């Protein structure tokens, strides 16, 4: 009685323990920068304008959208939507990282409108944003990580070079009344490091909305383990693609030589396909060699 | 010798005409666009119409995109991205749509200054915005429409009413040099238009980056088509998801009673399932009876 289901419920556990353990570190997130908040507020008694509320609260905003896609991607599978809310997280952060583009291009705006009308609490300002943004980064932070630990991170840890930027033209005026010009140089010179360091998310994450291979896996290493059984012969069309960062479904045709006996090769090539990597499900069907086709241009 | 790829065609010559004839539209209406925006610069040489024709550069960078898409989605498939570049016409088309929202955000906040700051030339910008405008709605405009027409012709034909709203307030204004209040609440009345009518096409585009069920086919029947068959007993973990609007991927399992005589089943549902819809692939397996379980958390 060898179930077609029996192998699945290794990337059903592991995914579970995920988006439990990711739920943690957002709740405490917000928390701590729940807290933050409200120094902000303290101060304002005591100046009173300070612009720190802005970034405070779109990393707030952005870690409200991860924690509704988790809490969202809970539901139940439907008539439509057969695969479930499983990618809901990859769209919810794609989102996040938008914000970063959007924000940068605000702020270069601000300092770029300097030139035309130039202009002890810029200290105090910068220490505050460079202290909470830091405590931050180390909350946050084999199978590959999160798609949403990997969103908010960024979005932490981006923002740190913007308050870094600040800091290093805060001082330099302090000691140096004139070069006031190094000021609005300061932030071009930094604002390309944010544009830098979100590209390599943007690649990993768009390359699974349009069902692209994800990383971790190799199609030459998959089609060599079907090909090790004594029954296939030749496999075409196969097709990889990740409905999450961390779950992969496989889909392929198998020709054998033999007519007959279909029954085990399905059981073989089913065993001896998930002892390489937890598949999320995989569909493998059998066609007879008499109606392969030499030059069919699908087949390619 | 029946070919599993020999029912593949159908979808595929109506794939290929329907780039080659959207790829006729864009082109004539970027020229005619273009023409236009020559006017502006016949205009300024003899008075505040360089905003009027801001509105213009968008809408040619808008349909530079979608011609970018559909000359992309002609590479060939790789080891990445195996199913193809195909699906770049729905993230092209998406951020049209992000336009929108963004160009409607920016004039509600030039609007909403007017209150703190209130303060011949605006009947000729209207008119000829909302002349240009009317103009490429009727040359943008059963198999479901493409996905990067239904998105240009939003684009276009959702601005139109912004080019109503500045015609009503100059003619009120131009009668009444009194109320001038009703010019900035002109604008609240009728940008809400403009996010009301690309809501049906955000959802139609959505459901299919989260491979859900498509418009025009249903799983009941799909269903019911298969069962048709004598030799197939019953279906589970049914599969349908949308590669692109008007391309459909269709995956299952199917157990039957007699453990031989496998071959004749599979070439009588495939081609029992290609009698309904012109599908791009179609991957179906085959399990005996006696693997079934009488319950499992995947089979339902
Ligand atoms: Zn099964
Ligand atoms: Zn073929
Ligand atoms: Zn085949
Ligand atoms: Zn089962």
């Amino acid at each position: 009685k060898y179930h077609c289901h029996n192998n699945n419920k290794k990337a059903y556990d592991a995914r579970q323990r995920e988006q439990t353990f990711a739920k943690k570190k957002l709740c405490i997130a917000s928390l701590i920068c729940f807290v933050f908040i409200s120094a902000e507020i303290v101060g304002g008694y005591i100046l009173a304008v300070v612009t720190d509320a802005a970034h405070l609260l779109v990393d707030l905003s952005s870690f409200f959208i991860s924690l509704c896609s988790l809490w969202l991607s809970s539901k139940s599978s439907t008539t439509r939507l057969t695969f479930g809310w499983h990618r809901a997280e990859i769209l919810g952060a794609l989102m996040s990282v938008i914000t970063i583009w959007l924000v940068t291009g605000v702020l270069v705006y601000l300092a770029c409108e300097r030139l035309i009308r130039p202009d002890t609490v810029m200290l105090i300002t910068s220490a505050c944003a460079l202290g909470a943004n830091l405590v931050l980064a180390l909350i946050l932070h084999k199978p590959q990580t999160n798609a949403s630990i990997r969103a908010a991170f960024i979005h932490v840890i981006g923002d740190l070079f913007q308050s870094i930027s600040v800091l290093i033209s805060a001082l330099i005026i302090y000691f140096k009344p004139e070069y006031k010009m190094a000021d609005p140089i300061c932030t071009f010179i930094f604002s390309i490091f944010v544009l830098i360091t979100t590209v390599t998310v943007l690649r990993d994450l768009l390359t699974v909305l349009m069902e692209g291979t994800p990383r971790g896996i190799h199609y030459s290493d998959v089609k060599q383990s079907i090909l090790a059984v004594d029954g296939v012969k030749s496999v075409h069309s196969l097709h990889l693609w990740a409905l999450t960062m961390n779950q992969v479904i496989l889909s392929a045709h198998i020709a054998t030589d033999i007519v007959g006996e279909s029954k085990r090769i399905l059981k073989d090539v089913t065993q001896n396909v998930f002892a390489r990597f937890p598949f999320h499900s995989v569909t493998i069907q059998v066609e007879p060699i008499e109606d392969q086709s030499p030059e069919c241009m699908f087949c390619y």
